[PDB]
């Protein structure tokens, strides 16, 4: 039972870090998505400058 | 010792879940980190043919 429970513990903890990391990755992705399209936008309108 | 290696499968499972959405959020976030500095790379040619 110590092995099976400190095994369960690593696994928990493990698993716990990994979810927080998905979180920032993703909230990281929405992030970047809404620089990149702001990006985008800029570049549009410089275009259109230019001509 | 019984329910502590079934809560020790269930638990590598969903760390193995989230490191792949670890890996997948990840290659997002480079891809779209590519595409903004494509981006803004365009955004400075722009300025500088504004100039």
């Amino acid at each position: 039972l110590k092995d099976a429970q400190e095994k369960l513990e690593l696994a928990e903890k493990k698993a716990t870090d990994a979810e927080a990391d998905v979180a920032s990755l993703n909230r990281r992705i929405q992030l970047v998505e809404e620089e990149l399209d702001r990006a985008q936008e800029r570049l549009a309108t410089a275009l259109q400058k230019l001509e």
